[PDB]
């Protein structure tokens, strides 16, 4: 046996867009949110859009980054959904184009089995304005889904992907069940199931 379910981080497991929250601390939230929206709608190349948004955070003090991170709250039904999923024999993972500093926290908190995300480069207690990681390429999340499944010896037909943006496309491509959670048109068009109510528990009826 064994099943696997992956979630994107921003706006799915948590209620906010990490990059937008941090940008708010840098006084550049209007340009960043506009770019985030375009990126998730699939109107921009993900990597380029992320490097462009992170560049605007150059020199931001880590204390500032932390204030933004502290504002990150879990999406309604998050804890309950994860608990029931583990109950049904699922390996639970979070794969995000976001940042480890924020994602690892929810991994710790919710007790997730796997967490993959990019990294904000920091030096002298301040962001350098650069980002690196393996969740940048268009095919990134899909390779990660496959890699986690291979490690676990889980068949792709037994994998579930829950996303909300353009960069979740490659994840859907390899997932057995594709669920778009309060997502952008570009991803909804590719989903087996579209959920419009902001409650992660809404996915459970379709799970297992």
């Amino acid at each position: 046996k064994k099943k696997l379910i992956l979630f994107n981080f921003d706006s799915t497991l948590v209620n906010n867009e990490t990059i937008d929250e941090i940008a708010r601390e840098a006084g550049v939230e209007e340009e960043v949110k506009k770019i985030t929206k375009e990126a998730m709608e699939g109107k921009l190349n993900f990597e380029q859009s992320l490097r462009k948004r992170v560049s605007l955070l150059k020199d931001l003090p880590i204390e500032k980054v932390e204030k933004a991170i502290k504002r990150i709250t879990p999406t309604e039904g998050a804890e309950e959904t994860i608990k029931e999923l583990k109950n049904r024999g699922y390996v639970v993972a979070v794969v995000s184009g976001g940042f480890d500093i924020a994602v690892n926290k929810i991994k710790e908190k919710l007790g997730l089995d796997y967490a993959f995300a990019n990294r904000l480069i920091v030096k002298d207690g301040k962001l350098t304005g650069d980002v690196e990681g393996e969740v940048l390429k268009e095919n990134a999340k899909g390779e990660i889904l496959e890699k986690i499944a291979k490690i676990e010896g889980i068949n792709l037909e037994d994998t579930v992907a829950v996303g909300d943006g353009a960069n979740d496309i490659s994840m859907f491509k390899k997932a057995g069940l594709k669920i778009a959670f309060c997502a952008k048109p570009i991803l909804k068009e590719k989903a087996d199931i579209c959920i419009e109510k902001r409650d992660l528990r809404e996915i459970l009826k379709y799970i297992k």
